[PDB]
């Protein structure tokens, strides 16, 4: 919903994102906020706030929430919780020596939750990783950015072959064919599994995107992390179906994590 920024205070800066400048604040007082300042040039601005009425109608324990907008002024104003951990990416690399498996497939259960929430809302994110996960100060991780890249004007970040598009997370469906889909977003998750098992790690870190997209397109798999068991293995390579129908669904997942976790008491 708008919100006059009256009711707004900037108290902290938090750096500037792949959208704009980020500060942390207060709304209406009581509410720990981020605000971030869009990047002018970067949005498509009537299109993205129309769609911005939609996604602060999502609601879910497991997504950033968005609280509302400041649009009748620019640089446009975004005011989300406040997730105090930071990018779950960094958070990953930092406590590397103090997340036991178990906190793991938490991470994973609250990413599958709020995916499981976002594809019964046939709502498709199209650039899930771990860069776009918040966590908040009680370790829990929550999804953001969710069907942001829809409103990029920058060609390199949109198109197959632009060199920002993330190629890495990408399907072969969405290399080859632009077809994104829920099962491109579990592919996605396929791999986002494989970055939080890894603390971290870029996936093929050391090929370039186009022999990435090769490799993919021809079988590699990303290797079973060394904190990941053969179940949660099983869980994430079954995300990598070439086939998209052949890969479970969002709520198939969850089942799936719940019985590793009940098989890890
Ligand atoms: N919410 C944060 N909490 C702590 N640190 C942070 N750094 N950046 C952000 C952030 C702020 C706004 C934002 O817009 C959104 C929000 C939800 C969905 C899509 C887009 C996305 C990310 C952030």
């Amino acid at each position: 919903m708008e919100i006059d920024p009256k009711d707004l205070t900037f108290l902290k800066e938090l750096g500037t994102g792949q959208f704009g400048v980020v500060k942390y604040g207060k709304w209406r007082g009581q509410y720990d906020v981020a605000i971030r300042m869009i990047r002018e040039g970067s949005m498509s601005e009537d299109e993205f706030i129309e769609e911005a009425k939609v996604m602060m109608n999502l609601s879910h324990e497991k997504l950033v929430q968005l609280y509302g907008v400041c649009t009748k002024q620019r640089p446009i104003f975004i005011i989300t919780e406040y997730m105090a951990n930071g990018c779950l990416l960094n958070y990953l690399r930092e406590m590397r020596h103090r997340f036991q498996t178990q906190q793991l497939l938490e991470m994973c259960k609250d990413v599958c939750e709020a995916m499981e929430y976002l594809e019964s809302k046939q709502f498709l994110h199209r650039d899930l990783a771990a860069r776009n996960c918040l966590v908040n100060d009680q370790g829990v991780v929550k999804v953001s950015d969710f069907g942001m890249t829809r409103y990029v004007l920058d060609d390199e970040y949109t198109s197959s072959t632009g060199s920002k598009f993330p190629v890495k997370w990408a399907s072969p469906e969405v290399l080859m064919y632009s077809k994104f889909s829920s099962k491109s977003d579990i592919w996605a998750f396929g791999v986002l599994m494989w970055e939080i098992y890894s603390l971290g790690k870029m996936p093929y870190e050391r090929f370039t995107n186009s022999e990435t997209a090769e490799h993919i397109a021809q079988g590699l798999r990303l290797p079973r992390p060394h904190l990941a068991s053969e179940r949660v293995y099983t869980i994430m390579y079954s995300c990598w179906h070439e086939k998209a129908d052949e890969r479970p669904s969002f709520k198939i997942l969850l089942s799936n994590i719940l019985d590793v976790m009940d098989e890890e008491s």
